[PDB]
């Protein structure tokens, strides 16, 4: 039930963002939703090498900082080379097969791009500040810090895979496999889509955002400043990302694109609220992790629990839920030099 | 089955391209092949960015061509952009999902994002050549003899991707799904896989060498020169892409990837050669359509069907295929400058 080009002629602007029909013509003259073609436009404007990038003094930087900020160096690195390497292939195996308007289809793909040039971008660190870059690449998988603090990203992608999987091969119903009942409810994927993309708003808009405070605490210092550079280009971009998911949510939850959706949304809306808690619980704990022997300049585990709190009072209110936090000021407002956006 | 981040740490030197662990770590700084890293890191080289491209001429060469000429124009225009939609998500939702190797995971997405260029670029002309694009997008989708000539393309895809998905659902086996007795089997899986990849190639590699043939042939009349600029910069990539599919081809013929998969090259060669066969006629086929309304000096029927042999030579011995047509010098030595 899946195509890669559905030959039924359809009006593409009238077609939900998810679970219409296939996107058959890929086209950019016209759009349901602009918001995404502007997206495109800016990315591609965006468009960066990590290579050309000067990182030649980051070894020595890095050599030369006390044996804990090289723990709160590479670790805070290891954590961003985890969600590159998921964002850079989920949003097309994930989002693509559900897309049903060109405009939004293409993000996806633009998206997924970018994050993999990320991906690139920290290898070209890794390979210019340590001897052997498979001891940092292998941790990343085993590294129980990291298995907990992003515990059930993955998740949420391939449950919607899965989801999306048998819906595409049964369709709606009571189904039998194996002598077991498989139940597939288009409501059901529905919910799972939403939550998953609001797990990717919080991904992109707070997770990443607390690991740029750990960056640009170092580039203050004028230490890791090749990083640093590295880190700013990719922050750029994941505005862009965090802009693209919130329109996708909000749109979902207006009741302008889907009225079904926009029941939904109503229905988990105590669903959701934890869950954003909980990812903000989680990058908490890691941050005392990361400062368990010793703070920096500029940061230490109490300003950097503050910082998750404000970006998460944020990030919930722009797509219009509860705030859980106390409200208040950013905590480093030096860090705006370099979130350019 | 299948996992965004897999929790097993291997050596991912020596997973097969295909079907084994999927990639958890996205790293480039070492490569099973390092061919493909090579490919993602020119294909970075080549970006190019269509609006750019001026094409404010190409709106009073178009409008002036005589009727016939805009038909032949637009009609190859449209298969091209079928093409590269077909190409700019088909890459990402049959592939992705069963690669094992990091470097071949990006160049794909890197790949399947050139090809959303491609398409962005058709837009870019379409939208400056006539006054409403929408009929021309219209008929790309209902067009009985485009569709024709693009047939097995999707059906191809949307095979294996509906294989893919028994496969990572259910695992290898014989199952009950709703009463019906459904064999999942990962040697036939891997043949669809294996045989997608050369209809890819020969898409790649025949189809657009074909239509760029007709895109230039205006371009050497000194028309539509802003188009002309765009299949420049498509034809460079389009080399990328056709290499790609090549290697990964090769490699797994030379039984040093999987062995599997060297068998299966080996047996299913037959049908290497037959889908090869099938395209070229299609694209033949294409011909009556195109010159319907009458053709151009140095571009018609003949010219068309001898260049189609001539490339389909070409790319069989290149993935080591006996030939089917008679050997011959090439039609149309012209393309070259176009093609560099
Ligand atoms: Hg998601
Ligand atoms: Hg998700
Ligand atoms: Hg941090
Ligand atoms: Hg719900
Ligand atoms: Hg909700
Ligand atoms: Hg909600
Ligand atoms: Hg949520
Ligand atoms: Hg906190
Ligand atoms: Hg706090
Ligand atoms: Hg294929
Ligand atoms: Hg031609
Ligand atoms: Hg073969
Ligand atoms: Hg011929």
């Amino acid at each position: 039930a899946y195509t890669t080009f559905s030959q039924t002629k359809n009006d593409q602007l009238k077609e939900p963002m998810f679970f219409g029909q296939p996107v058959n013509v890929a086209r950019y003259d016209q759009q349901k939703y602009d918001i995404f073609e502007k997206l495109i436009e800016k990315q591609l404007s965006f468009f960066w090498r990590p290579e050309e990038v000067d990182v030649s003094r980051d070894r020595i930087d890095y050599q030369a900082l006390p044996e804990h900020e090289k723990h709160i160096f590479i670790s805070n690195l290891k954590y961003q080379t985890l969600l590159d390497s998921i964002q850079g292939r989920s949003p097309n195996v994930a989002l693509l097969p559900l897309i049903s308007i060109p405009e939004l289809e293409t993000w996806v793909e633009t998206w997924a791009f970018s994050e993999t040039i990320h991906s690139r971008s920290h290898t070209h660190i890794i390979r210019n500040i340590v001897n052997d870059p498979s001891v940092v690449f292998d941790d990343i998988v085993t590294n129980e810090q990291i298995q907990k603090r992003a515990e059930g990203i993955s998740s949420y992608y391939d449950e919607l895979i899965e989801m999306t999987s048998y819906w595409h091969l049964l369709g709606e119903g009571t189904h039998t496999v194996n002598g077991k009942t498989v139940t597939v409810s288009l409501r059901e994927l529905k919910k799972k889509l939403y939550l998953c993309l609001m797990s990717v708003n919080a991904l992109e808009a707070i997770r990443f955002y607390v690991s740029f405070a750990c960056s640009f605490a170092f580039a203050e210092r004028e230490l890791m400043e090749g990083n640093a550079k590295i880190i700013r280009l990719i922050a750029r971009d994941e505005a862009l990302h965090l802009t693209g998911t919130q329109h996708m949510l909000n749109l979902l939850r207006s009741g302008a694109d889907d009225p079904e959706m926009a029941e939904i949304a109503e229905e988990c809306k105590q669903e959701c609220y934890d869950l954003f808690v909980q990812a903000a619980q989680q990058e908490k704990d890691w941050a005392d992790y990361l400062f368990r022997d010793g703070s920096m300049i500029g940061l230490n585990k109490d300003i950097l629990c503050q910082y998750v709190e404000y970006i998460t009072n944020i990030r919930m209110q722009a797509v219009g839920l509860d705030l859980p936090f106390q409200t208040r000021s950013n905590p480093i407002p030096w860090i705006n030099t370099w979130l350019v956006s």
